[PDB]
């Protein structure tokens, strides 16, 4: 993380810099970046998820420095995000097939990772808001995950008793939330579901990309108690062990933000 | 309709069959190889349209001028430990995969719909309503097969399509992808917007102070560990801007 | 010689037409018969059933000149074209008839090679034959290309026909030709393959403008409009194994004005 | 050639047509379009195609109405091409499964061409320039083709020695040959290459549809010597016969050219 | 740097790049090694002919500044690239040395997990060091992250290069640094899977603008342009069942300009 002053006084501007870590469970002290691997056929009446097998949102905080020197003023400055810049880093990884990885055939190279995959990021001066949904009511989720509280049948589609923040890093699991598109008024966010067993991943990375930030009125997220916030979750795909055994595998998320002053209304 | 804001919004509910209590946003599991002269469905095993009618505050007419929406829950699907069957020895769960259709409209009326059957022969369910007298062309075009989306889970997704003949007063959007191994791929934003004006400026016009929300969001198949397959759909959200217009 | 747009001046057409995939029995219309493989090009003799055909229909529009022997006539001019395929959620029924993807599984969606095809104009379609096999022997009832050689797999100037008739014109034999139809506005995509999805699409926010360069439509001659498309949506596969080819209907609402021309 | 302004008014407009058929290999008088039936498995080192398996690239000269090439004239002018129109010719013919493809499965249909394919055109005025890639440096190709001279295994990568004109019909093989990002200053060119087994062909088609021929400074290719030059190669995929052997199918391209007279110096 | 205008009053250059896919004998330039597989992540130890790597190239250029004492200096800018994958019909060759799809078929195409990517810029390319697996031995002769630890993995900010040498930085291991790269365009696609189709494109008419958001493209302030590429197509299926990498040169074709700048 880097805090950088690019311009300073009135046209200020400060790009913030990040490199966001995935959660996907860490099942060992040297797998880092891959889940515990995947059970399956587990009876919606006894599904219980082991810890390390869940992949979790990751999320951070980033403070800003603070722009008002007198609180009383009729107006106070706020730093607003214009526009991000971001990709997903080392996907080139994926091109070792000598390692860990099934042969595709007797004497062939090792199976590339694929499947399933899902890709999302926010930006926001608030936690991103989110909501639960999810494929079993009935799963029994591990200690040091915050799921759906209460859950009913009903939470397997649409249940609006399941509203969170994302205010927690590897906590929240990729499987039970989803952005809410009902909220997040300060929060911009993207993301893509591909499902399937053979499903490529397809990425791309490129220094010459920008997403503006600013809504319809040309406001971008406004940071507030001077706090920006970046949420990722980058599923790559399974691994697949010679064994025949499944994992998931994650990428750490890069951000540059560049944020300007905004004069706002002292409330 | 003569010169020229609220905002609305909705989470829509799928309406798949929910074979019991548990397995609500999933249909019964699907049969198979059913002779068209002898295929008779279960009532829970077809998915129907949602739709829900939105009542708005009382010369002057709502007109919805933009909509955005998304499906919600995608990432459930990553949930590959419960129930389903494994890609292979000491694998995962297999991902729901299969033909898919998805598909919203928002209206000042109710959803016009035109019928078209696989197999007119096909007897279906008490408690859905399907074309009525249908005969071989029912398999192609038939044009006495005309129903307004005026009940929620009650109109099969397999027997109605959107009538693009009517619904002058609806805009509707639908994609339908077929397949045993097609990939589902939804996409979350919340800076997205569809724009509801015709060519001549003119939105979606409420008369009687109603607005219609109508969808369909069959993800795919989910295959359980004995074989058997059911669909799993996903709720809608809608929220839609609409400004007074006078007529 | 086209003159000014007239400005009563305007009107719309709509229709459905139906799809024409060879209909086998009596409760089979929209399907084929099942397919046949594996003839040698030697001894390939394709029955009428087993041939989708193009579809197409002639719309007549007011009589607009009194006069055909006047220096200036009016035309319909078409403007715009909606067109969508109709019934697509109807293969969302995988319980009737398809074979099981697996032991206890759903049946076999439709899927593999697919053709999805319109035209609108003020005249016939013009279209060029193309064969695989130039020595198929085409079945009584159909209209194919005439005298074929070995050339007629590839371009052969000979093939010239207008869709002129409904249900006679084998899909396989027939491309529109681009070499011709200055007053028709055509588009076409085929996709091949065994395993193929379809991926189709319906709003009615979707319109086509069918203007050329210079702002002229395709005008009426004979104050008859033309509408043709073939709809071919992939192959059924029955739970035996034989697979019929499945097609839909298509609608078209088409958008005319009127226009003066010299004569 | 400085390029002056464009010239307008009476036959300073023309348009050219063209349907150019596909050169697969035509491996007998019944199976124009097809290629010979593909080898494989064949060691590097006794890599021998015949010619009959080899699809080549189209080409052709389009002959323009004669301007005076004389550059002191006090008329100056070339023909530039400024858009074409072109699609593959017969597409629906590959709906045909009941003729001489393996069944996909006991009781069913034939399969449909599927695989490998590339689908490129060219219009210039001049002859494509092409540079020489081999998969095998070491493939020995066979009378009546023209492939990359006293090949090296830098061959195999890019060479520079291997510059040709595609200045022949059915001679040049579409393995061994692209078109030159390095010369072609007077030609558009552009192609997709798909690979892959079981690869679905997607072609479109339609009358309404128009590629722009001009450069960033609105100057399309100019004609020298009154002749307009097309190139195309179409290949569609791989027809499996019965017996599981393989043939490349190939389609005729059409090309529909409007063309301006130009003012040059 | 401090950027003026532009000078008034351009030039091209361009290069064929080879690709760097280990060659792992004379006849086999464009291929890697054969790929092992299975290999425990406790004992991975790749050989040097099976891993690809980035390929590079600097372009010489004459120093514009016949004073060097002036208060404004001149230096070459990059405005736009052509950049195109050259021989992608050789894969049309299904006769030679692939494993037959059937009984009586033709050869297995090329087809599996691909990467495109090129860069252009005024300093050689700036990349971040990303592993698989971070007990990886890598062989003598490549540039690999040094002291990796299980962050590797995933980000380790420990792990910066630069693509300062040809054919010894492995694409496996390294990518793009989007932190840096202040100087440098880059662009890349990866396409992973087993049955992945190679889909390439060819044409003239298609140029890549380099210009930032002021209008800046790169600024060749040692009289140097880089180039740097990674084409890994696909794999190629042997008649005996092994498998090896295929890559392809790649050709750039940048326009210049002279831009003058404040010295220092
Ligand atoms: C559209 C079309 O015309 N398709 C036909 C194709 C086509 O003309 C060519 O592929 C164009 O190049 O030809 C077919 O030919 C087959 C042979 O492949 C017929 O000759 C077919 O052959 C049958 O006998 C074959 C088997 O015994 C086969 C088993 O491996 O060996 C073949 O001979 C080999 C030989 O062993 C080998 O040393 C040599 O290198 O290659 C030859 C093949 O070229 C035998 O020919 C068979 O398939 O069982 C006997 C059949 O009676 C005969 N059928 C006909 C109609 O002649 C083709 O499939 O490629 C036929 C196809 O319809
Ligand atoms: C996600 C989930 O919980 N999946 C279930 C799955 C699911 O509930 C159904 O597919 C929804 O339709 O059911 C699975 O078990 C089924 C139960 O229907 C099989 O055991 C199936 O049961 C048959 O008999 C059933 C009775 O068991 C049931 O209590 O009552 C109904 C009548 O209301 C039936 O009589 C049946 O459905 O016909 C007998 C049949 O042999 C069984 N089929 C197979 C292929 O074994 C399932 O589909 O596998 C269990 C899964 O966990
Ligand atoms: C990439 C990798 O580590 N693959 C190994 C996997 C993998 O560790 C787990 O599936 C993650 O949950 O484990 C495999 O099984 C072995 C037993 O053969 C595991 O118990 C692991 O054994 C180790 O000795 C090892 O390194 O392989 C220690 C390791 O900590 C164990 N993993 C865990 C999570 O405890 C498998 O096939 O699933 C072997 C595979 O190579
Ligand atoms: C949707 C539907 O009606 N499917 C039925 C098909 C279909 O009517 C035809 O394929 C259309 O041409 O027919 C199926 O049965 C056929 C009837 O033709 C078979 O029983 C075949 O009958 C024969 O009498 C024949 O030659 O047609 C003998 C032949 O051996 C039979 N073929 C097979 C593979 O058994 C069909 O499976 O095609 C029944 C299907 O429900
Ligand atoms: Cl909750
Ligand atoms: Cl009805
Ligand atoms: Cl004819
Ligand atoms: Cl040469
Ligand atoms: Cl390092």
């Amino acid at each position: 993380v880097e805090v950088l002053e690019v311009k300073t006084g009135v046209d200020a501007i400060t790009e913030v810099e990040c490199f966001l870590n995935p959660e996907m469970g860490d099942p060992d002290e040297n797998l880092r970046g891959f889940s515990l691997k995947l059970s399956a056929e587990n009876d919606f009446s006894s599904d219980s998820p082991e810890r390390k097998m869940l992949p979790c949102y990751s999320t951070a905080r980033i403070p800003l420095p603070n722009l008002n020197e007198d609180l009383t003023c009729g107006n106070l400055l706020m730093w607003e995000a214009v526009t991000v810049q971001t990709e997903v880093i080392g996907i080139t990884s994926m091109l070792n097939l000598h390692a860990g990885s099934q042969k595709v055939h007797e004497h062939g190279g090792g199976k590339p990772i694929q499947g399933s995959n899902f890709h999302f990021f926010a930006v926001g001066g608030d936690p991103l808001e989110m909501q639960g949904v999810l494929m079993n009511y009935r799963t029994k989720y591990p200690d040091g995950t915050i799921t759906p509280k209460n859950p009913t049948a009903q939470s397997q589609v649409m249940n609006t008793d399941h509203k969170a923040y994302l205010d927690k890093n590897n906590a929240y699991p990729v499987e039970c939330w989803v952005p809410d598109p009902s909220r997040n008024e300060n929060t911009r966010y993207f993301g893509t579901f591909t499902g399937g067993e053979n499903v490529p991943p397809v990425l791309h990375v490129t220094n010459t990309a920008t997403t503006v930030l600013l809504d319809e009125q040309g406001v971008g997220p406004l940071c507030k108690a001077d706090s920006l916030y970046v949420s990722a979750a980058d599923i790559c795909g399974l691994f697949t062990n010679s064994s025949g055994t499944q994992q998931w595998r994650g990428l750490a998320r890069y951000f540059k933000i560049r944020l300007r002053k905004r004069s706002v209304k002292n409330p």
